[PDB]
């Protein structure tokens, strides 16, 4: 089910079932994943979230991000808490307001308040764009061509355990999906097609954790979209997909009228697909409706691999064609131990203040912004490349950065960079020791912007830093409203 | 489940997920649908509704009525917001205390505040007859043998719609059914029978909008009973029924045991049966548990027409066997247009301060009384008689009138009034262009009786007046409690 | 999922559907059953119980037992209401914070207000021992070997008239189960093995009422461990539990791969396994995943007897070897009549004041303790035996005695006393009309101690007295924190 763009998206607790083990939720809009929010380019979004929760054992407090939404000018609409506002108190409302000029595809939205997206706030969001360039290359496109692909836990994320050494207990493909362990019989979810037709699939991983290897039986996908931006056409048979990415592949549906698997395996978790777990059903109208009995291919021949993909859009890179031909050129050290994530030496832990407000109360740099060692400033109109060495445990960490998409100059498991045609987008795989992943981007958005590891328990130990873009400009480019200056004070005094 | 004639009814939010797509709920009793309440003929009913909703989603206000008593006496008791009360706040109960006098059959209660009853708070209402007439023509009249047939929605009913045509997203027989669209094969409801015994079948049509056609592979049907009315026996192997309906019709379970898929077809939302759809089992005790490979007729062939229903009891039909033969005779003109309806130029938009309330605060008149032109008045011991030509779109509409049942003299599809034995009932469809049904009854019981359409997103559209009936002796009539009393004030208040 | 010894436990309501028949329940830990509390013998048990109660229909009050722990010391932590506390109310928490020296083995916890722990708050407790003499008897004890057998019912709790004979609706085996009329082909619990392996599996009677008969297709059970207390090893082919007690049992994954069905009759309720009530699934890694077509042997050739179990250790038996070789010893007069138990005449009726306040705001002695003729007070130091002569309205009743565990010198169906080695247990079967089961222990726990049916719905309608033991002693030994005292006038305030 779709809204809004303008809409009210209410924020409760539920009990929810969807591999038949009854457990708390925290839920937006009332559904697991949550209803797609949607609109077209340049729409204006009013989402008012009404905060109805009561559970303690998930927090009474929320906060919500739209993943891949640059929000320029909106910066306090972002909803990383403590990056960009306080949370919102139970009882309490916040009209998250913002504009989308010059984006379109697939992105996400969810809880942005320690680990609680992990315990149900997370959902489609969709940018449709009437005038798509990939338009004339399926026939359909609507809420019954999303897939998402979520881990799900049997333990409260409050109750964890990290890090971590952290596992799942089931794969939920739009929401429903067997337990890894005494797999019960429960529903599986159905995904339908008609030969001879075409479709756009949009995969968003609205993983906490695990990265899936996606494939579906009898079947190619040609790749048109990464994470919100357009790319050349690419078929592969399987996509590995990491937590937070999206794709928007065209699936056509010119296989004998019959019942497909659709299987997405982890990382980590249930292994195989005995008893139906790490599956749905792609099923032809006129099939007999019953499971699948196909086999996926004994080796995937066209499997995705990052360097394949290309922007439909002449993006090119920023900068010059050589390791460090960026103005402001950073390497991080990213590191891991005694329990907790380190970058440059320092692990993150929230401040009392949001960035954003200790900026907008005076801040002019930079020495002045607490997290002492966790915010990074960027000048202003600048090309900013950022190397991301692998190594810590682990692993492979899919680092996300907001306000910004990124050329991926280096990929994971592949040393050769890339000057010329590399695929942007805004969560990359940073692969295994003795890689040297690495992106750019040019500072146009004035604001404090988290980059942060998108495994939900990893940027609970502390695996993250703020870009703080532009200081000196951050107030007069985000005017905030009235109600986010209320935010705060309403926290603290709850708290 | 029963209950009461004497029980508490709390009203909760829950999610459910009776197609397997969890969402919010409003529940009567916590469960999908709410208990039966249940008693005998002349019982004095005892409920009291303890309203503890909290998701403003969907209202936390509520307001109960009790479908197809008459309520003589009781008129503050009926449970139409803004007619006959104030809605109960949260937080707050109210004790409808009511009698049924010589009302005996099978009856429903909802939610009237707004379309509150399609987020859930529906639920079986039946009074049984220590010397019913037709006992005899069955072994088993119990809690397992009500059938109840609702649409289900995976958008909430205050985001509808509307109207703006609205289409349900499932139809579940006892509170379960598998989705129109990627239909997950979810848990079906099943009943159960044993060779040699006869089943008095309870069939409610708790339906927000589309009509069913009601059948069960390999059986016959013997109608018994018409919306509370008894009825002389009529065999059909079909029976279109129509949102608030209700039919006790005898199942003999004579046939070879095994399994039969109970079938029920909306006129809107998906068609036929693939994936189980609009299904439930009728299973013979002793049956290989397993789904029934039954198939409809391929033409239904004693398909239920309402002019072959008779009364059992000799009721005739008050006043003259000729048209417009009654001491008091309305036509009504029956619109829509700009996505709202009309009666008699007039869209139905709720007062504030409730039509009872007005009459007990001094109103006399039709003129008098809010709002305005969408009351008529009705002199006491007269003989109504009301025409309700169709054509509006978009039918067929089933019209309901509160506190009373009427004689059908001319019904849906068909010009031959019967001033005979028509069959009388509370809840008719006014058929297609063209058509004039057309309904007589008696005024013996004082105060504002709602008519409407019984689809739910119409009737928020507008298309329904009050009858006030007896003005002058409503307030001596009906005494009204000083809980009544308290209703308005504590609402407007929190409101 | 395992949480404790030191945990919050946090209780809620959650509309649930294990059946497949959504309704209200209240739960410890938002799962059905709760989730397990562990830790191993000698360990501080820390557990923070959350009341965040809000549907009044099962009561917004609520206390927790830690069903066989001793409590020494700390009698304060016990749970029953009335008894030990007064209730916690909504929106407070509350420390439930004991050890447990001496004690290993399999327990668990539930809602000890009211009839409340039929309504869902329940859940297993298992106390781990490192050096426990069983070990090498099998190779695998975990969560996964944990088996709950559960009562479950469509009618909430507080609706059950009353008593008022009784039935559950399913039983429920890990949480799932089918419903016993009109049965729906919902999800069935799996518990999965490898061919040759031996599990520890810990067989756990929640129920609220029904005795078990059970057993696993194909296999035997070798128990080791009843109600916490070690045994030697006993095979047997079935097992009849009662209502809270427990077993550990080896089973032997020795049969070929395939599906066992697992099967748990009820004593009343639905017979049989038609349909697969009654019944969850034993299945092999290997197996097709498909349901056992297993059938239970005939005739079940060994099958528990009480009289056939011994102690592993030398606990031998207090007192000396004929009926009434004890320091006191007592035969309680057990009856129904009119809808209530008594024990000695008197019905137990829950106090205003909790029976240990009364003790500790000066009370000396049984005659001054209220309720009147609920209260047995016993001498420190001595042993005790207690008849219980069965005969009382059904029938068989499980007798329970907190804060000890007890010899049953003389089981059911059987009048020869053991006085060598008998089992020791918390929760003894007494039979039938003419049996005299009889218990000893000896008096080292100065507190008052529930001794009750642990039939619940018995429970409510009376079957209870208290053994006020060690008065004089009593406040010494049980120093209680702030917290505690917080209790009464908290809940007398909300009342
Ligand atoms: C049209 O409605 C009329 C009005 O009731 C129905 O008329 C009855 O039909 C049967 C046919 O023998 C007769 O027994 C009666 O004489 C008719 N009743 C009266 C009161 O005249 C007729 O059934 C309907 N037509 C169709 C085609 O269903
Ligand atoms: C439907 O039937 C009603 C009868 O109650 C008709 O009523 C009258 O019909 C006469 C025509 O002979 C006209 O004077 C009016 O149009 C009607 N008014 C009254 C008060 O009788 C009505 O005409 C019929 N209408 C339709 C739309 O079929
Ligand atoms: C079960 O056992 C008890 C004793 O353990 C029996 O109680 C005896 O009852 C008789 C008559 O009631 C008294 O004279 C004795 O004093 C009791 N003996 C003792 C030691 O107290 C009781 O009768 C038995 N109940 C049965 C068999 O129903
Ligand atoms: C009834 O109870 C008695 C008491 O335990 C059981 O008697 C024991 O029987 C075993 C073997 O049959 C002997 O080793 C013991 O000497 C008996 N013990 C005592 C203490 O007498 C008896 O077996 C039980 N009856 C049944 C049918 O199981
Ligand atoms: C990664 O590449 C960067 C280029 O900016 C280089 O400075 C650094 O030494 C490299 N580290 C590793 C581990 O390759
Ligand atoms: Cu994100
Ligand atoms: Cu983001
Ligand atoms: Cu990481
Ligand atoms: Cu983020
Ligand atoms: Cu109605
Ligand atoms: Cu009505
Ligand atoms: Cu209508
Ligand atoms: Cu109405
Ligand atoms: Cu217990
Ligand atoms: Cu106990
Ligand atoms: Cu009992
Ligand atoms: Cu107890």
């Amino acid at each position: 089910v779709q809204i809004g763009p303008v809409t009210d998206l209410h924020i409760v607790n539920a009990d929810i079932v969807p591999d038949g083990f009854v457990r708390p939720a925290v839920n937006a809009g009332g559904t697991f994943p949550g209803p797609v929010i949607a609109g077209n380019v340049g729409d204006n979004f009013q989402i008012v979230t009404f905060n109805q929760l009561i559970e303690c054992s998930m927090l009474v407090d929320t906060s919500i991000h739209w993943h891949g939404e640059f929000q320029k000018g909106t910066n306090w609409a972002d909803g990383p808490a403590f990056i960009t506002q306080c949370p919102i108190i139970v009882g309490n409302s916040f009209s998250y307001n913002f504009n989308v000029p010059g984006m379109a595809g697939t992105y996400w939205y969810h809880s942005h308040l320690t680990t609680q997206y992990c315990d149900g706030l997370r959902g489609p969001f969709v940018v449709y764009d009437p005038n798509d360039p990939d338009a004339n290359l399926y026939d359909v496109d609507d809420d019954t061509t999303i897939i998402t692909l979520a881990d799900w836990y049997h333990v409260l994320a409050k109750e964890m355990g990290a890090g971590g050494a952290i596992t799942a207990d089931s794969t939920l493909i739009d929401g429903l999906g067997r337990t890894h362990v005494n797999v019960a019989a429960v529903p599986l979810s159905v995904i339908t097609v008609e030969v001879g037709k075409r479709y756009r699939m949009r995969l968003v991983s609205i993983s906490c954790d695990p990265n899936y290897d996606f494939s579906i039986d009898g079947h190619d996908m040609t790749i048109i979209e990464t994470d919100g931006v357009d790319s050349q056409e690419l078929t592969v048979d399987e996509i590995q997909i990491f937590a937070a990415q999206r794709y928007s592949f065209v699936l056509n549906a010119n296989q004998p009228v019959g019942n497909y698997w659709i299987r997405a395996n982890p990382n980590s978790g249930g292994e195989g697909f005995d008893g139906g777990i790490n599956s749905a059903i792609l099923r032809y109208d006129g099939a007999t409706t019953a499971d699948p009995v196909t086999v996926a291919s004994t080796v995937h021949t066209k499997c995705l691999i990052e360097t394949d993909l290309h922007p439909l859009s002449r993006n090119g890179v920023p900068g010059n064609p050589h390791q460090g031909g960026a103005d402001c050129n950073l390497n991080l050290s990213l590191g891991f131990a005694c329990g907790n994530f380190v970058i440059n030496g320092v692990s993150f832990t929230p401040p009392t203040v949001p960035v954003l407000l200790q900026i907008c109360s005076g801040a002019n740099t930079a020495a002045d912004l607490l997290p002492s060692g966790s915010v990074i400033s960027l000048p202003s109109n600048s090309t900013i490349e950022i190397a991301l060495p692998a190594g810590a445990a682990g692993g492979p960490h899919p680092f996300h950065l907001h306000g910004h998409d990124f050329a991926v100059s280096e990929s994971a498991s592949n040393s050769t960079s890339n000057y010329d045609d590399p695929i942007w987008r805004d969560v990359v795989s940073i692969g295994g020791v003795g890689d040297n992943v690495t992106i750019r981007f040019c500072t146009d958005n004035p604001g404090p912007w988290f980059l942060h590891c998108h495994i939900d328990w990893h940027l609970d130990a502390g695996f993250a830093i703020v870009f703080a873009e532009d200081i000196p400009n951050t107030a007069s480019a985000n005017p905030v409203p009235e109600a986010w200056s209320n935010l705060c004070p309403s926290y603290d005094s709850a708290h």
